[PDB]
C-alpha cells in the first residue's frame, strides 16, 4: 500500500535531538537546537510562568474551546510586544492578530492565507535561513526562492546583492525577513540597512513577512522590533509571525502570534475574518493552557516586568559565553579571526565549519552543531567551554 | 491592499457561539455546538483530568518541545482506545500514530499526507457531514464530493444508493466515514451495514478514513470502535482521526490522534516518518499540557477506569434527555413521529426543521440549533426541556 512513501531522513535540527540523547560520550555537548539552557545546562522554568501556572491550577477550570483567534489577552500581548504599548497602529485598529501554534503555526497560517488570496505571489527566504521556513511555505504549494544574504568571505551581509535581487521581484512577492537575531547566522541588518531595505520593499510593492522568535535576545525588546515598527510607520503591508517558545522558555506549550498590518479598519476586518477561516480548517482553535500563560504574564504589569528581566538575564548569559569562547579560541589559535563570535547576535553563531568538520565534532567529541555550522551559544557554559574550544581547535587544524 | 479579501461569514457552528453569549432572552438555550453540559447546564471538569492536572502542577516542570509525534504515552493511549489493549495490529507494529491538535488537526495532517503522496485521490464525505470536513480537505487542494447518506424521507440511511456510489469510485479514492455517533445526524450504520460497506471498500481498493470524536457516547468504547476494528481485521489501509475534546471534556487543550494502519513494519516506518515531516511543516510539535493529561489519564489503569465511567455517565444523561424530550413532544403533538430522538445516537439529533424554523427558534425563543436542523442533546436538561418542547411545537405548527 505504502511502498511509494519515502523514508523521512528526519529534520537537520530535530534529527539531532534523539541522537544527542542516545550518545554515550560522557563529555557530549548539545549546541544544536536553539534552546536556552542556564549556567548549569538546565532549561529554566521562568518565575513569571511558574506564578501564571499556579493561577491556572487554582482553580482547575472548565476547558471550553478558545476563539479561533485565541484569547484576546494573548493577541493583545503579542501586539504590544511587537508594535509597542498603545502604539498608534493598535489605537487605530489596523492590526489583525491571532494566537498561533508557536511561530511555526503562525508561518503556516500566514502561508495558507497568502496561497489562497495571493496565489501568484512567490516567497523568498534568506540564504541561508531556518530550513523549516522553506518546508512550511513549499508545503502550501507556494514557490520559494532565496535572496542573497550571508557572505562566507566577509562574515557580513551581501547587502548590495540582496537589494539588487529585491529590485528584480514582482508586486506582491513575499520576503521572509528576520528583524533580529538571524537564524542561522546571527548576522543582522543595521538600522540604516533596514531603512534602505524597507524603502526598496515599498517602491517594488513587495510584502514583508517578518518572523521574530528571539525578541529580547538581541539588544532589548524595543530595539529588536525596530524593523517591525519602521515597516508600520512606512505604511507597508506587513505580516509578522512571533514566537514565545524561547523568550518564555515555553517551547512545548506552542505559543506564538500572527499579525497583519492593514491600511483601513475594513481591511483589518476582512483579513482578521480570513485568518479565523484559515485557522478553522487547520486546527480549529489554539491550546488553552499556553494561551492562558501568555495572557496572564503579558497583561500583568508585575509579571511582564519580571519576564523582561528574565529574558535580559538569558541575553546577558549568552553574551558572556560569546566573549569567553572568543578569548579562549583567540589564545589557542594565534592570529586567526574569531570576531564573529561577539559580532553575531541572539542564540546562534555561524562557525563556518564544513559539514565534514561538523560531522567530526559529533563523531569524535559528541559535540552537536547543525550541519550548516550553526552553534547554539546557550549550550555553552563554564563546564564545557574549554572542551568545546579544544575540539574546535582540533577540527580546524586541517 | 486587502480590498480583494472576502469577509468571512463565520462558521455555521462557531458563528453561533458569540451570538448565543450576546443574546438577551433570559430563557435562551444553546443546542448548537457539540459540547457536553451536565444536568445544571455547566461544562464538567472530569475528576480523572483534575487528578492528572494536579500531577502536572506538582512540580511545575521545564517545557521542552514534545516529539513531532507527541508523547509516546499519548500515542499509545489513542492506539489502545481505537484498536483495543494489546491488539494484534499493535503487537505487530503495524500502526503509525501521532498525537494531533484535536480531531481537526488530525484530519488536516491526514489530508496533507494524502494530497502529497496520493495527489490524484479525491475525497468523499457523507451527505450531510460536519462542514469542517469539507473545509479541511478542500483547504489542502483535494477535490471533495459527497456520498449519499441521510434519507430525509425515512430518517434512515440511503444504504443501497451509498453502496452504488462507492462502486463508481477509483482505486485510492478516500471515504471520510463516521464509525459511530454520526455528526450531524446521529444516524449510524448497523454492524451488518459496516461489514457490507467494508467489503465494497476492499473490492474497490478505496481508502477508508474514519473520524471518531464521540467514542463512548454511542454504546460503549469497544462497540463504538466496531468499524475501526473490523477494517483492521480485513487488512484495509485505514486512516483514523480521533479526538479527546468531548470525551475528556478538554476541548480547549487540543488533544487528538491520527493513526494509519499499514501492511508491513517497513511501510509503518515510511508512513510514520512522513507523518512527522507533515507535522513539522504545519506546527512543528503538539502542546505539552494536553499531551500530558492524555498520557497520565490513559496509562494509569485507575484514572482510565474512572474516565470510562465519567464518559458513560455523560452517555447516560444524553440518553435520558432523548427519552424525556420524545415523550413530551409525543404528548404535545398527538400521533406525529418523534422516534428519531431515541433512535439517533451520540451528541446530536437531526430534527428535520427547515432553515426558517431554525431561524425562528433563534429569533423568537433564543434557542440555538445549527441551520441544518442539528440539535445538541446535551444542551437539554430538566430546567429547559419543557421550554424547548413548547417552542418546537410552536415552530412546527406550519
Ligand atoms: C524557533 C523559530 C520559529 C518557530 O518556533 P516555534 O517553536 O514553532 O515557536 C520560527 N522562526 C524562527 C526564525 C525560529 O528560530
Ligand atoms: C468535534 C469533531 C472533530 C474535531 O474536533 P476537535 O475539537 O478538533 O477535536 C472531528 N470530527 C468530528 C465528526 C467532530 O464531531
Amino acid at each position: 500500500m505504502f511502498e511509494r512513501i519515502d523514508y523521512y531522513a528526519g529534520d537537520p535540527i530535530l534529527g539531532l535531538v534523539e541522537k544527542f540523547a542516545a550518545d554515550n560520550n560522557p563529555d557530549k555537548v548539545n549546541l544544536g537546537i536553539g534552546i536556552y539552557y542556564d549556567e548549569s545546562g538546565v532549561m529554566p522554568v521562568l518565575d513569571c510562568v511558574k506564578i501564571a501556572e499556579q493561577r491556572i491550577a487554582d482553580p482547575i477550570s472548565p476547558r471550553p474551546y478558545l476563539p479561533m483567534a485565541g484569547l484576546p489577552g494573548h493577541r493583545k500581548g503579542c501586539q504590544e510586544l511587537l508594535f509597542g504599548k498603545d502604539a498608534p497602529v493598535l489605537k487605530d485598529g489596523l492590526v489583525a492578530t491571532i494566537a498561533t501554534i508557536g511561530g511555526s503555526g503562525a508561518l503556516k497560517v500566514g502561508a495558507e492565507f497568502i496561497h489562497e488570496w495571493f496565489p501568484q505571489s512567490k516567497c523568498y527566504v534568506s540564504d541561508p535561513t531556518w530550513g523549516n521556513h522553506i518546508a512550511i511555505f513549499e508545503g502550501c504549494d507556494i514557490e520559494v526562492g532565496k535572496y542573497p544574504y550571508y557572505d562566507t568571505a566577509t562574515g557580513g551581509i551581501k547587502f548590495d546583492e540582496m537589494i539588487a535581487f529585491f529590485e528584480t521581484l514582482n508586486k506582491d512577492d513575499v520576503l521572509l525577513l528576520h528583524p533580529c537575531c538571524h537564524n542561522p547566522t546571527g548576522v543582522d541588518l543595521t538600522r540604516e540597512q533596514w531603512d534602505t531595505v524597507l524603502n526598496v520593499i515599498q517602491e517594488r510593492e513587495l510584502i514583508p513577512f517578518m518572523d521574530i522568535a528571539y525578541q529580547g535576545f538581541g539588544e532589548d525588546m524595543d530595539s529588536d522590533a525596530y524593523a517591525i515598527r519602521k515597516a508600520v510607520d512606512m505604511g507597508l503591508p506587513l505580516f509578522v509571525s512571533n514566537s514565545f517558545s524561547k523568550n518564555l522558555s515555553l517551547y512545548g506549550e506552542r505559543v506564538g502570534g500572527l499579525s497583519v498590518v492593514c491600511p483601513t479598519v475594513d481591511e483589518t476586518e476582512r483579513v482578521f475574518g480570513q485568518l479565523n477561516s484559515t485557522v478553522r480548517r487547520i486546527y480549529s482553535s489554539p491550546p488553552s493552557h499556553g494561551g492562558r500563560v501568555v495572557d496572564i504574564v503579558m497583561n500583568d504589569a508585575a509579571l511582564h516586568e519580571q519576564w523582561v528581566g528574565e529574558v535580559y538575564a538569558m541575553r546577558d548569559r549568552i553574551k558572556s559565553m560569546r566573549t569567553k569562547l572568543k578569548s579562549v579560541l583567540e589564545a589557542k589559535i594565534s592570529g586567526r579571526n574569531f570576531d564573529y563570535l561577539t559580532a553575531q547576535n541572539g542564540m546562534f553563531s555561524f562557525t563556518g565549519l564544513t559539514p565534514e568538520q561538523v560531522e567530526r565534532l559529533q563523531s569524535e567529541f559528541g559535540i552537536y552543531m547543525i550541519s550548516n555550522s550553526r552553534m547554539c551559544v546557550a549550550g555553552l557554559n563554564s563546564s564545557n567551554i574549554d572542551y568545546v574550544a579544544n575540539a574546535m581547535v582540533d577540527v580546524l587544524k586541517d
